[PDB]
C-alpha cells in the first residue's frame, strides 16, 4: 500500500482546468486532499466524485481518480517517465450541452467522514466537435457522432508500442491520420502491454502506463482519431503449457503473483476478483471517460482461447453480461461495449447480449480470404448491429512480413469489408514491423477518399446480387453493395489478387461488362484503387457497364441520375 494515507480528511486545494470550455471538451479538476485510506484506487478506501448539472436539470456523477505527473524523454532507445511532484486526485468532464453548469466535489473515505466543495459555474460554447460515436438509428450496421455524421473506422491495430512508448505513437499516428485513418485499436493488458493498467497487481493501477495512455488519448485528439480500448487479453488466462503466448504464470491475478485467483477458471466468479475489476472500469471511466475519441469499450481480446480449463461458457456468457450492465451504469457518456473471440464465427450466445454494441470479427486465413470475409459478413448480420473485422492477417505466425512486402493482402481486405457492409476497414495486424516500415499507408488514403462523400447511413445500401458478367479468358469477381442512390463495385481478378510478388500496379481497352438490375440513365466513375484518384468517367443511356483493363483489382462508383 505505498499510496496510504493516514490524516483526517480534507480538501487541500481545487486546480480548475478553465472556465470557458467547448462542447465535448476536456474539462478537468485537480483536488489536493488528505484523508484516510489504504488504496487510492478503491472506492470503498476512498471516493472521489464530481457531480455535474446543466442548464436542463440533467445531472452527471463522474468518479475521480488518482494521478501521477510525469515528464517523458527518450533514453537513446526507451522512454522513461519522471515524475512531478506528488500524486493527488483528478476529475475529468466533457459538457454535452452547451450554457452553463455547476459543479461540486464530495469526497468519501474509509472513516466514513465526508467533505464537499462549495458550488462551481462553467460555460459551455459550441464547438467543432461532432460528439460521441453511437450506433446509428437509421441504418444498425453503421456507426454515427452525435451530430448525426457517420463513423466509418478506418485504419489498423496499433495496440503497443516498442521500448519507444509514447514516442513510436508520435511517428505512427500523424502518417496513419493524413492517409485517412481514423480508428485504432489498443491494449490495456497484459501486463508487459504498453498500457498495462494492472502491471504488478490487480489492486492498484499503473500510473505510468496510465499516463502514457493519456498521452495518446491526446494525440488521437489532435489527430481526429478514435481509439478502441481492449482491457484484458486471452494470455491472462492461459497457462504455459497451453502455448499461444500464454501468460497465466505471470500475470497478477494469479494467486502465485499476489492475487486472488488460485486458477483462470475463478476469474468469472471470484467475488474478489469481480470488486477488483469493477475498480478497473470505475478507474478507466474516470480517467478516460470524457474522450469523445475513446470509440469502444472492449472487455477481451480473444476471451475463447483462454485456458480450456476456465472458458465456462454460461460464466462468462453472465460475466459479460453483469460488467456490460455496471460499466454502462457508472459511465457518463455510455460509450460502446464489445469483446472478442479468436474463433471466426464467435459464440453466438454472447454476441447476442444486448449489453454488447456491437460484434467483431478476428480472421486469420492465407486461402480464398476474401471469400471468408464476405460470408463471415453476411452470417453476423444476425445480430441486427454493427460488425468491425477487428483482426486480419494472412497467418497469425507473421508470414505477412516477408510474403507481401506490399501490402496487396491488406489491400484486398479492405475493400473487401466496406463493399460487403462491413462497419469499417478490415483491421490489419502488424502495424510496427509492417504497415510502417512498408510504408503501406497509401493504400488506406485511396479506400478513404474512395468511400468519404457517400452517406452509408442513409443509402440503404445492400449486398450486389442481379448481376451477370460478360468477360472471355479472364477470371473477375466482384465485391458490391447496391442502395438508393449509388452503386459501389470493387472487381478483382480472381488468377491475380492472390499472389504477391509482382510490383504495385503502374487502362485504355476494353475487358468485358457487368449487367446491373438498375433504372438507366447513370454515371459511372472508375477508379485507381492503389493511387486513389478517378481514371475515367462515362455516361451510360444502359445498364451494361463496360470493364476497363485493370491488373489486380479496380473499383467503380455508379451513380443514378
Amino acid at each position: 500500500s505505498r499510496y496510504k494515507d493516514n490524516r483526517p480528511l480534507n480538501i487541500l486545494g481545487i486546480d480548475i482546468s478553465k472556465m470557458e470550455l467547448g462542447r465535448y471538451n476536456l474539462f478537468e479538476v485537480s483536488i489536493f486532499l488528505q484523508g484516510s485510506y489504504l488504496n487510492p484506487f478503491d472506492p470503498q478506501e476512498i471516493d472521489v466524485e464530481g457531480i455535474f448539472e446543466d442548464q436542463y436539470g440533467n445531472q452527471y456523477r463522474v468518479p475521480g481518480f488518482f494521478y501521477q505527473e510525469y515528464k517523458r524523454e527518450l533514453k537513446n532507445d526507451y522512454e522513461y517517465l519522471v515524475p512531478v511532484g506528488d500524486p493527488y486526485f483528478k476529475i475529468r468532464f466533457s459538457p454535452i450541452n452547451i450554457g452553463s453548469y455547476k459543479f461540486f466535489i464530495k469526497v468519501k473515505d474509509k472513516t466514513g467522514r465526508e467533505v464537499s466543495s462549495d458550488k462551481y459555474t462553467i460555460y459551455v460554447k459550441e464547438s467543432e466537435k461532432p460528439g460521441y460515436i453511437r450506433v446509428s438509428e437509421k441504418n444498425w450496421r453503421y456507426f454515427k457522432f452525435d451530430n448525426g455524421r457517420q463513423f466509418l473506422p478506418i485504419g489498423a491495430n496499433i495496440c503497443w508500442a516498442t521500448s519507444k512508448g509514447t514516442y513510436d505513437y508520435d511517428v505512427w499516428l500523424p502518417k496513419c491520420a493524413e492517409n485517412g485513418g481514423n480508428y485504432f485499436r489498443v491494449w490495456l493488458g497484459p501486463s508487459w502491454a504498453t498500457f498495462a493498467l494492472e502491471r504488478e497487481s490487480v489492486k492498484e493501477y499503473d500510473l505510468k502506463n496510465a499516463w502514457k495512455l493519456d498521452y495518446v488519448l491526446n494525440l488521437a485528439e489532435k489527430l481526429n482519431m478514435y481509439i478502441m480500448f481492449c482491457f484484458d487479453s486471452y494470455n491472462e488466462l492461459r497457462y504455459q503449457k497451453e502455448g499461444a503466448y500464454p501468460y497465466w504464470e505471470h500475470t497478477p491475478h494469479y494467486e502465485k503473483n499476489g492475487g486472488p485467483l488460485k486458477e483462470p477458471k475463478d476469474f468469472w466468479t471470484n467475488n474478489e476478483m469481480i470488486k477488483y475489476y469493477k475498480n478497473k472500469l470505475r478507474y478507466i471511466v474516470a480517467r478516460y471517460g470524457y474522450s469523445t475519441n475513446v470509440f469502444a469499450w472492449e472487455f477481451w481480446n480473444e476471451v475463447d482461447i483462454i485456458s480450456p480449463t476456465a472458458f465456462v461458457i454460461g460464466e462468462v456468457k453472465k460475466w459479460h453480461e453483469d460488467m456490460a450492465k455496471y460499466l454502462n451504469s457508472i459511465d457518463p457518456w455510455k460509450h460502446l461495449i464489445t469483446t472478442s473471440f479468436a474463433f471466426s464465427p464467435g459464440k453466438p450466445e454472447i454476441d447476442s447480449i444486448s449489453g454488447l454494441n456491437f460484434v467483431q470479427t478476428h480472421i486469420y486465413k492465407s486461402n480464398r480470404y476474401i471469400d471468408a470475409l464476405l460470408s463471415l459478413i453476411a452470417y453476423k448480420e444476425k445480430y441486427r448491429k454493427p460488425h468491425l473485422v477487428g483482426e486480419f492477417g494472412l497467418d497469425a505466425g507473421g508470414n505477412d512480413l516477408w510474403v507481401d512486402p506490399n501490402g496487396y493482402v491488406i489491400h484486398n481486405a479492405i475493400w473487401t469489408t466496406i463493399l460487403s457492409g462491413a462497419s469499417g476497414t478490415a483491421m490489419s495486424w502488424w502495424w510496427d514491423n509492417h504497415i510502417h516500415p512498408n510504408n503501406l499507408y497509401f493504400h488506406y488514403r485511396a479506400l478513404a477518399d474512395f468511400v468519404k462523400d457517400i452517406n452509408f447511413l442513409e443509402e440503404k445500401f445492400e449486398r450486389l446480387t442481379n448481376y451477370k458478367f460478360n468477360v472471355y479468358n479472364r477470371e473477375i469477381k466482384v465485391i458490391g453493395l447496391q442502395g438508393k442512390k449509388y452503386i459501389l463495385l470493387w472487381l478483382y481478378n480472381a488468377k491475380e489478387a492472390y499472389q504477391y510478388k509482382k510490383d504495385i500496379p503502374n487502362s485504355s481497352k476494353f475487358l468485358g461488362s457487368i449487367e446491373l438490375l438498375i433504372k438507366p440513365p447513370i454515371k459511372v466513375i472508375y477508379y485507381d484503387t492503389y493511387r486513389g484518384e478517378k481514371i475515367k468517367e462515362l455516361d451510360l443511356d444502359k445498364n451494361v457497364i463496360p470493364i476497363i483493363e485493370f491488373e489486380r483489382d479496380l473499383a467503380i462508383k455508379i451513380e443514378l441520375l
